């Protein structure tokens, strides 16, 4: 058994009193859910509020999301519960704070007294002209127009870093990774990273734009979109190797099909359209996250459908990710955390065994582990393939579950 929780959303850093104290309260209703990992903000001193332009990187008390004693004791917390830390990972990229010779911001500091992770420009991709003088490595991944991009294939940087992760799991208390904007660098990158610190897990945000139409919609085949990911996690050492990925095959699919299309939730050999279907074990999948949802919206989930998003991602294969929102803000605490104990209920896991039973454009029923079969869509009838001896279960707007 397995299942993620985003703890926080884009406006978290503004939380009264301090978001990891805040959270500390809603460790038990979490747990309680059946919850196994919650994913936590990134943890350093940044340029940027939300943590994403990290520059002191050991500089745990300078975080707008609290200090290192609020941190470890909400981690402390989480493991009492037998729920797992997540720490959100960006070194893709990196702010300098001691301008040099130049002007150029691009002396670094990591935030204690020796030279630990206080680089200068040799640290930086070369082609990242902005900030570099050239006498680094070429990027090994994309940019980031914001911030200088570390030069990985420097080996002051990888040594530099897997101690400073180390640092996080021992003296704060973290399980595993989270890696921001993982396509800022080569999977054989992350691949020195993982194995460096073994983690419990590590999700990698590996987050390319799906192929669309003139109209504005996915096309129904995402398998290029799905390959690329795959294809990370076998460059990144594959099933010998911690690293997994969001499924953005997936959340893509299904923010429009549940928008009347949902004949888009089965490929042409009968599988699941996203990462789930070829490979469930190293997908982690999501409705929304800070990015995506929240805030930013850059991709919101059908807003009115969200619940047939948890009721499909909580009761199929793959490695389910809650949203704080949906749990906390929108008011399907109860309905959520329902569907997960249906999950845990039968055993359901990432490898659950998927047999599809309706693709209709209004209405998807599937059997997973033939212990539990679900139906999302306008469809007010779909009993016609419900096997025998399932007694309806949990169930709300336009979705339904079934047990035996
Ligand atoms: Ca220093
Ligand atoms: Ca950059
Ligand atoms: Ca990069």
């Amino acid at each position: 058994h397995q299942v993620l929780f985003q703890g926080f959303n884009w406006e978290s850093w503004k939380q009264s009193g301090g978001w990891y104290n805040m959270m500390m309260g809603k460790v038990d209703d979490i747990a309680a859910a059946g919850v196994t990992h919650v994913w936590l903000p990134p943890p350093s001193h940044s340029v940027s509020n939300e943590g994403y332009m990290p520059g002191r990187l050991y500089d745990i008390d300078a975080s707008k999301y609290g200090n290192a004693a609020e941190l470890k004791s909400l981690i402390g917390a989480l493991h009492g519960k037998g729920v797992q830390a997540i720490a959100d990972i960006v070194i893709n990229h990196r702010c300098a704070d001691y301008k040099d010779s130049r002007g150029i911001y691009c002396i670094f500091e990591g935030g204690t007294s020796d030279g630990r992770l206080d680089w200068g420009p040799h640290m930086i991709c070369r082609d990242d002209t902005k900030y570099s003088d050239g006498t680094a490595n070429l990027d090994t991944g994309a940019d980031f127009a914001a911030a200088p991009d570390i030069d990985h294939l420097n080996d002051r940087v990888q040594r530099e870093l897997k101690e400073w992760l180390l640092w996080l799991k021992s003296d704060l208390g973290f399980d595993a990774w989270r890696l921001d904007f993982a396509r800022g660098y080569s999977p054989e990158m992350a691949k020195v990273y993982i194995d460096g610190t073994s983690p419990s897990l590590a999700v990698a945000e590996v987050w390319d734009n799906m192929a669309t139409g003139g109209d504005g919609k996915p096309n129904y085949d995402q398998d290029a979109h799905r390959q690329n990911l795959v294809n990370w996690v076998d460059k990144v050492g594959g099933a010998a190797s911690a690293g997994m990925v969001f499924d953005f095959t997936t959340k893509g699919i299904l923010n429009a099909a549940v928008e009347g299309e949902l004949w888009r939730l089965i490929d042409p050999q009968g599988k699941a359209p996203g990462v789930m279907g070829w490979w469930p074990a190293k997908a982690v999948t999501f409705v929304d996250n800070h990015d995506t949802g929240s805030t930013q919206a850059m991709w919101p989930f059908p807003s009115d459908k969200v619940m047939q998003g948890y009721a499909y991602i909580l009761t199929h294969p793959g490695i389910p990710c809650i949203f704080y929102d949906h749990f906390f803000n929108w008011g399907f605490k109860d309905q959520i955390a329902a569907l997960v104990a249906i999950r845990k209920r039968n055993g359901i896991t990432a490898t659950s065994a998927l047999k599809i039973l309706m693709h209709e454009g209004d209405a998807y029923v599937a059997e997973i582990d033939g212990k539990v079969v679900v139906k999302i869509g306008s469809r007010a009838d779909v009993g016609a393939v419900i096997p025998a001896g399932f007694v309806t279960s949990a169930h709300g707007n336009d979705y339904a579950v079934w047990e035996k």
